[PDB]
């Protein structure tokens, strides 16, 4: 019995400590002040890229830290001059709350690249390539690296062949590399090997694939080893003092585990040690935002991500039917199916979760939320599988909207000029496209932020004094 | 490029939640009251064995919980009637502070088996087979399972061939199985595969090997997968709510990661879920005893286990030279070498660590502790490599003891009758061999314990009230 493994080679590593690590472990509340001190070492560690922007950090900066996201980007570009900066961008949704007209996507990408972003990991919650298409083109126009993304999930319609097809569609829209995202740590070892190998066998060894796995279920570092045996080019990790739990596998652990296998990373262990210790000293200040579960494999049976489960709980707590949780968890699968089995990541997870609670309370689709209606009617794009025509009809007969099947942005009219005018009437607006984008992405937060931005970035973390006083 | 892997098969699992998990995560303070509620589910989970005795639990029971270790054993045998109970026994040292005469080993093993112990994992801190020989024979006489142990470590003298030789010596003394112990999580993936495969190739596939790895460095779950590909029969894990950090890899994670690989475990996921939730509800009460580091790979460079490092720190704090820590960490390697490269596990780690601090302060072996002197003079047994003759001489010229090279217990005279007499003069002594053993193993604690035992077992964990009041 034998297993074919890739030839001895160097495996690239993407550090997530500056973005996804704290987004996953301390609600994206990491203050810029607590990160800049590790930039010099991070820049000289030897990482393939440094994820430090995008995701929920834009929202967090303006909503909780009174920090300008564009200033964070500029500072990181300046303190890590020799590194490839990387961000996560939700396609046509950008970092916003809805799909935007193509010109807004163009502006955003152009300004991101202009301010220093090198690698753009573009993804769509439902894996609809059409929603990633324009952002990808904008990234290529800016001469930057376009990383098309495949959100991994487990469902009756997701298969290896299905993932290989998506990889092809991403390569067809000019992807420079393919990212396999596993936000819920659902990727097991064998599937990791099979999917990576199938993509490499189908499109060629030159096809660059970056694997992003969280450690929530505790099985993905083994998946990382299997992905490396299958030939994956780069794997995402988080410095050891900011890893595990709903976060990611440890950078140092992944580097150390390869000794003697023929595979290696070229990270500087001394630099890694300094970055570790830097965050180990700072992490305690964020205890009020930490999660309390290091390993949870329940999703392999329920299909429900811990985050999604908590939300439904709170929704079943604030109403009075905490007794129907076992019923809700049984309803979710049915709602997911009806919606076409979309991956259960934001926002699909909230939409499916909330609708599941309604069906239990008010009754079988008796009342559909505005979001669920939009998903069923195709306003978020195509689903991995065909949506239940019966539930679709009900959505149409309850929202008054006609079902659509083409890229949603095709219906969106130009809005930049409209956004610029409205933004320019806000006290604090600095007249840059960056600020207009801030208003376009977060209309209800931009006002307050522009007004207080002059006060400078803050921190919602405990102070050393508060740490001591508490101890 | 290919890698040979074992044929599809069932992999056995040993659950550590009742012994090593809490010894490693909350200073062995887990109260019997907090464990008995999960016994029924643990007994029906499908584990190959349940480690629930030995190690530091005997000391903890009588020193901190006013609990009779023998009563804990009897209760576990009664609540888990269909399971193979397993314990850790430090050979000729038993669970005590020194080597004992062979008749004490006979008594202990006989009473352990009589009270219900099924599998005895016998080990010696310096991997000297002669110190394991008699316990192993006693285990075989009692008709129980003798698991000879190899303490894994990394040193210039430890090699695959060296481990294969030890495995042979263990099999020659009647071992029913071989345990590979990696208390510091030093076993990387390739070495795990190479050592397991070499033992299987040399002594036959019928040779049973159980792998015990902690997760301290964060690389051992990958090692577990490699060990399984190499053909390991059983791997030790800890239920997910009591895992990771200086503890072990998660039971559920290890079981889930095998899906589709051809390997499988036959654990009942529902029973595992109940055991998880049981301990998740109880673990918060032990926060005052939790460690604060989930992943630490520094040992791959320093050879110093976190626990060993902390101790030296405190010793360098309580004296005034916290400035010489970088010097101490540089001295340890030299002391280890001089001692013959013994694995850095208790008590060798403390002995080497303390001596390292002296050499830095008072000077190069200017003053040797009584323990270090005994190691250098062979009173703990043979070292993996020859000890520095120059340091040996100094030990002899400073302790007045002649160096020995034969099994230390060969010099020990009968002591049972002496132990019985002394023990019988303690208020509370119940006249059983069990109590005499308690006195023989912990002379200075037995008095206090026998006097308060009637008050019943206690807990040093926070009460629900204290948990709430604190929150
Ligand atoms: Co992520
Ligand atoms: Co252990």
């Amino acid at each position: 019995r034998e297993i074919e493994v890739s030839e001895p080679r160097e495996v690239g590593i993407t550090e997530l400590v500056l973005r996804d690590a704290h987004q996953s472990l301390m609600a994206t509340r990491m203050a810029m002040e607590d990160m800049v001190g590790a930039c010099a070492d991070i820049d000289a560690a030897g990482y393939w890229s440094v994820e430090c922007w995008g995701g929920a950090t834009y929202d967090s900066c303006i909503r909780f830290l009174n920090e300008d996201p564009w200033e964070r980007l500029r500072t990181f570009r300046k303190l890590m001059p020799n590194s490839r900066l990387q961000m996560l961008l939700r396609g046509q949704n950008l970092l916003g709350y809805r799909h935007y007209n193509d010109e807004v996507v163009d502006r955003f990408v152009d300004k991101s690249a202009e301010n220093g972003m090198d690698v753009f990991r573009v993804f769509d919650a439902m894996n609809d390539p059409r929603n990633m298409a324009h952002a990808m083109a904008a990234v290529k126009k800016a001469g930057k690296h376009a990383q098309g993304t495949i959100c991994y999930t487990i469902s009756p319609v997701h298969t290896v062949e299905g993932y290989v097809k998506l990889a092809g569609q991403l390569l067809d829209m000019g992807a420079d590399s393919i990212a396999l995202k596993d936000m819920a740590a659902l990727l097991k070892p064998q599937p990791a090997y099979d999917i990576i190998k199938a993509i490499k066998d189908t499109y060629g060894q030159k096809t660059q694939i970056n694997l992003h796995c969280h450690s929530t279920t505790g099985v993905t570092e083994v998946s990382l080893m299997k992905a490396i045996e299958a030939g994956v080019d780069v794997v995402d990790t988080a410095i050891s003092s900011m890893s595990l739990g709903p976060g990611h596998n440890p950078t140092e652990s992944v580097a150390e585990m390869l000794e003697g296998t023929g595979y290696t990373t070229n990270l500087d262990y001394d630099r890694l040690h300094k970055i570790r210790d830097h965050f180990k000293a700072i992490r305690p200040k964020y205890k009020k935002f930490e999660s309390k579960t290091l390993v949870d494999t329940s999703i392999f049976k329920s299909q429900i991500p811990g985050g999604m489960l908590s939300n439904m709980e709170s929704q079943l707590r604030a109403q009075g039917a905490e007794d129907k949780m076992d019923e809700v968890m049984a309803e979710v699968p049915r709602v997911r199916k009806a919606a076409g089995f979309p991956p259960l990541v934001t926002p699909s997870s909230q939409i499916v979760g909330t609708q599941a609670v309604f069906n239990v309370m008010m009754g079988e689709y008796k009342r559909m939320t505005g979001e669920f209606a939009d998903i069923m009617l195709g306003y978020y794009g195509a689903s991995p599988a065909d949506r239940d025509p019966k539930v679709v009809k009900l959505a149409e007969e309850q929202s008054g909207k006609k079902p659509i099947t083409q890229r949603p942005a095709d219906l969106l009219p130009p809005e930049w000029e409209k956004q610029s005018k409205e933004a320019a009437t806000l006290k604090g607006f600095n007249g840059t496209d960056e600020d207009v984008l801030t208003y376009a992405l977060f209309p209800q937060v931009a006002p307050v932020f522009f007004e207080h931005r002059a006060e400078g970035p803050h921190s919602v973390a405990l102070t050393d004094a508060q740490l001591k006083a508490e101890a």
